[PDB]
């Protein structure tokens, strides 16, 4: 893309997104997930290119040239996150994640704290504890015997039965270079990642600083989601949700249009105060 930098962050030489718009904060951060990068975002980048500032970092081994790392955990994501924001000057910033990407979100938020950070928005982010399929398909990403049985597993629940062009772009395409060396790892940090905070609602309720999060979501489909989403929102009066009803796990790709009004409503609010 036009807008693809590479820059030195401690030790490791990573990609990054920037548009370098000059107008009013704050900036827009995406966040990738595990195992893809900046290119799951080139739809969503369109909708907001005009209006605001957009960085999209890439994680240690990610980007367009897939490479070999040491071993490295969400807490070392968010440091990276936050070494680029200093040397590209940013002050105050909308963080947005996709899946796990929202444990790099929610610890940036701690780090960062509310003046910097002062929303958040997670997209299609298993909210609950894993579920037996979806732990069964973190423990084949760990095994180097059955790690591609493991993403094949994923991309199934992530399509839904659905013959979606541009997500099956991503997921066979965009996502072909990744290897043992980044599913095995993602297995390792995202159960670890449950393990240690018990859930992503655990850890968003644990914040020193609570402030407002949206969770915006086509899947799970199932009432019982929904139901989880409701109860915490009822709870907790800085937690919102909507479901978008879009057909897969990706809806940056599948309804960047409407992934991108909840981010506009986000930056409206933090501009007004
Ligand atoms: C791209 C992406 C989405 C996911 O939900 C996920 C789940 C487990 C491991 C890696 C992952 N990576």
């Amino acid at each position: 893309d036009t807008y693809l930098h590479e820059t030195l962050v401690f030790d490791n030489k990573l990609s990054y997104i920037d548009n370098q718009r000059d107008t009013d904060g704050p900036a827009i951060l995406l966040l990738p997930g595990w195992c893809h990068d900046h290119r799951v975002y080139k739809y969503l980048i369109q909708e907001l290119d005009a209006d605001f500032r957009v960085i999209v970092p890439n994680w240690r081994g990610h980007g367009l040239s897939p490479s070999e790392v040491p071993d490295f955990g969400y807490q070392e994501q968010v440091k990276d996150a936050l070494e680029i924001l200093d040397q590209l000057g940013v002050e105050t910033f909308l963080p947005v994640s996709h899946a796990h990407g929202g444990w790099v979100l929610v610890e940036l938020l701690e780090q960062a704290g509310p003046e910097r950070a002062p929303r958040g928005i997670i997209m299609d982010w298993l909210m609950w504890a894993p579920k037996p399929d979806f732990a069964k398909s973190l423990t084949l990403l760990k095994d180097p015997e059955r790690w591609r049985e493991g993403t094949h597993g994923l991309f199934d629940v992530w399509l839904d039965g659905h013959d979606e062009k541009r997500v099956r772009h991503h997921l066979l395409e965009e996502m072909a270079d990744y290897g043992y060396d980044c599913w095995g790892r993602s297995g390792r940090v995202i159960e670890d990642a449950y393990g240690r905070n018990g859930s992503p609602m655990q850890m968003m309720a644990n914040l020193t600083k609570t402030r407002p999060i949206r969770h915006i979501f086509s899947q799970p489909t199932e009432p019982e989601y929904e139901k989880i989403n409701s109860d915490f929102a009822e709870q907790h009066p800085w937690f919102s949700y909507a479901k978008l009803g879009g057909p897969t796990h990706f809806p940056a790709i599948d309804v960047p249009d409407r992934a991108a009004v909840h981010i506009r409503e986000f930056a409206t609010a933090i501009r007004q105060g």
